[PDB]
């Protein structure tokens, strides 16, 4: 409250390191569904259904750019591409298997860096 608070993590590295994070997500195997945003003009459904389309070159931007206020909102956004995924395909799909195991690539990723 005022005057009333938490000891100071160190935040200094968090930009760093979700960029070595986003890194390794771009460098997998299995990005290739996630790399770029959805053509919206070449896929039916996706505009309509998907309410915020996200992808690894959009969370790159933002990354790059001073758009993520701190270290939870670009976790959002990585989780937001794999809940994005899992709403418009099948479990069994590659697509649809693609966005599972990034997924878990990810939080373990998230859990060792910074948990």
């Amino acid at each position: 409250s005022m005057s009333v608070k938490k000891p100071k993590r160190d935040d200094s590295k968090d930009l760093a390191l979700c960029s070595m994070i986003l890194t390794e997500m771009e460098t997998h195997e299995d990005a290739w569904p996630f790399l770029l945003p959805v053509n919206l003009k070449l896929v039916p459904g996706y505009k309509k259904v998907i309410k915020k389309p996200m992808d690894f070159s959009t969370i790159r931007e933002k990354l790059s750019s001073g758009q993520y206020p701190n270290l939870e909102t670009f976790a959002l956004d990585v989780r937001l591409v794999f809940d994005n995924c899992e709403t418009f395909n099948e479990d069994d799909s590659d697509i649809g298997r693609a966005g599972h195991n990034m997924r878990k690539y990810f939080e373990k990723k998230w859990t060792d860096t910074f948990k």
